[PDB]
């Protein structure tokens, strides 16, 4: 589980929404596995804008960060789960690191502020949702 707050905006993974992220929809993309809804308080994370390949994520799995390489956002083939049919995601990022299905919206973090979410995994693997081509988060 985990969110990013920036602004008026609450950014979580779009299988994990709940009923209040749906009645206060703003944006929210299958594809991404993302969704963005309204808050009534404001959002002190910052966004990073930038092409970084380096930073550190959140794993609740083991109550730790670790640091991480990753890949540039792409598509990417993710397995049918209960919440998708089998399909490629796009804005995806794969690094080399432990993940397990609740570690999903652990934050992905670099210098410059929030990268994305935790949002796939499995064999050693760990995939972010990216979020940094996301200006309108912003404004
Ligand atoms: N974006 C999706 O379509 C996902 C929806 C939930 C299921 N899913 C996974 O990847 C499950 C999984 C296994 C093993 C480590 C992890 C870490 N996070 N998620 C992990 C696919
Ligand atoms: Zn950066």
């Amino acid at each position: 589980s985990g969110a990013i707050y920036v602004g008026n905006y609450r950014v979580v993974n779009r299988h994990l929404a709940t009923h209040n992220d749906w009645a206060n929809l703003v944006w929210e993309d299958s594809s991404r596995d993302l969704l963005v809804s309204s808050t009534t308080a404001q959002g002190c994370d910052t966004i990073a804008r930038c092409d970084c390949q380096t930073g550190v994520y959140y794993c609740s799995s083991r109550r730790k960060h670790y640091p991480v390489s990753f890949s540039k956002p792409s598509l990417i083939f993710v397995e049918a789960s209960e919440y998708y049919p089998a399909r490629y995601q796009s804005h995806l990022m794969l690094a080399v690191g432990h993940s397990e299905p609740g570690d999903c919206g652990g934050i992905l973090r670099c210098q410059h502020g929030v990268v994305g979410i935790v949002s796939t995994g499995g064999n050693g693997l760990v995939g972010f949702a990216d979020v940094r081509d996301l200006l309108w988060l912003d404004e």
